[PDB]
């Protein structure tokens, strides 16, 4: 139920302060293109990836699918819309499952943007050294959990 | 082939300098019952995991598995021992896709993982905080590359 999966979400993000969850938001806002970007490119350079990938899926849907995924997920503890969220995230993974997406590369892709989100956070001059921590945990945390919510679809 | 699995590990690991393959290998090693503990505690308290785990398996096998899991992901790199990791991590796939563990109760377990790793990484007095900041990048690179491994049993 989705009303139960919200609950995970909150308490998952309750651990961080609104300071971890706006910074996080921001720097997914202002880069959310070239996240896609990033995800697109290690994904179509590997032939098993890339299998289940067309050039025209991802220029006319994906790209910005996954700039809307990124905008869902860092927008969920902010507008307190915890059980919007993770009803996307549950039908996302029912898609992937219905067309056999591989579970590992599903988990490779969310690797991926929390390498890259957490490189920019390190680059982020507005932060302090504790604050940047504290928001790169944060961006592990909710990623893998919106990532999990996304994998009930394969059991 | 493990030869293939192999690169991808040496790849991941090859982003960061050893300074971060030592720094992350000397907190997993110094804390591995605690992190077992901690893995074993959010496992057991969720009656969905602790429906494939029994107090007896977890005190006799599991939680000195886990130590020797986590031992082996941090040895990899430093030790050169790529092949041999992710032929560890395929076999590991295999008994929980045996018997049909959930693949999104894997994903949080990494999570849980990562979070503690970076949290003991953020209070280590002897790294810098550029130097923590690029080892818990690459905790989360190399956890993330040993879960994606172990779920290729999934498909
Ligand atoms: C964490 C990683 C991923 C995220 C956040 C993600 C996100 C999404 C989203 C939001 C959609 C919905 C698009 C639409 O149907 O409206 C989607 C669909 C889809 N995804 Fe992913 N995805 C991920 C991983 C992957 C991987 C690894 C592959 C394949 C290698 C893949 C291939 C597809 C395909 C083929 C569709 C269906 C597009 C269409 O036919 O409508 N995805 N994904
Ligand atoms: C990233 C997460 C995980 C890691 C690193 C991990 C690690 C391991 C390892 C190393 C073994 C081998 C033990 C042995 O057979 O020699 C194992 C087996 C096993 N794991 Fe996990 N595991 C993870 C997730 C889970 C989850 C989520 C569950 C269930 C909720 C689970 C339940 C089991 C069970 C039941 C066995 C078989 C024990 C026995 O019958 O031999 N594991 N795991
Ligand atoms: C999904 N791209
Ligand atoms: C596996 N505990």
């Amino acid at each position: 139920s989705p009303e139960i999966l919200a609950l995970r979400w909150k308490d998952t993000c309750a651990h961080y302060s609104p300071h971890e969850w706006v910074a996080a938001r921001n720097v997914v806002t202002a880069n959310k293109a070239a996240l896609a970007d990033y995800f697109y490119e290690c994904m179509l350079a590997d032939p098993n990836a890339a299998f289940f990938l067309s050039d025209q899926l991802v220029k006319t849907k994906l790209h910005a699918s996954m700039q809307d995924w990124l905008e869902s997920v860092y927008a969920a503890a902010p507008t307190e819309e915890y059980e919007r969220t993770v009803a996307f995230q549950r039908k996302v993974g029912e898609v992937h499952a219905r067309i056999d997406i591989p579970v590992h590369l599903v988990t490779r892709g969310a690797c991926a943007l929390i390498r890259r989100i957490c490189e920019l956070l390190d680059r982020d001059a507005s932060l302090s050294a504790a604050q940047a921590a504290a928001t790169c945990r944060y961006v592990a945390d909710v990623t893998m959990t919106a990532v999990e919510m996304m994998c009930h679809a394969y059991s």
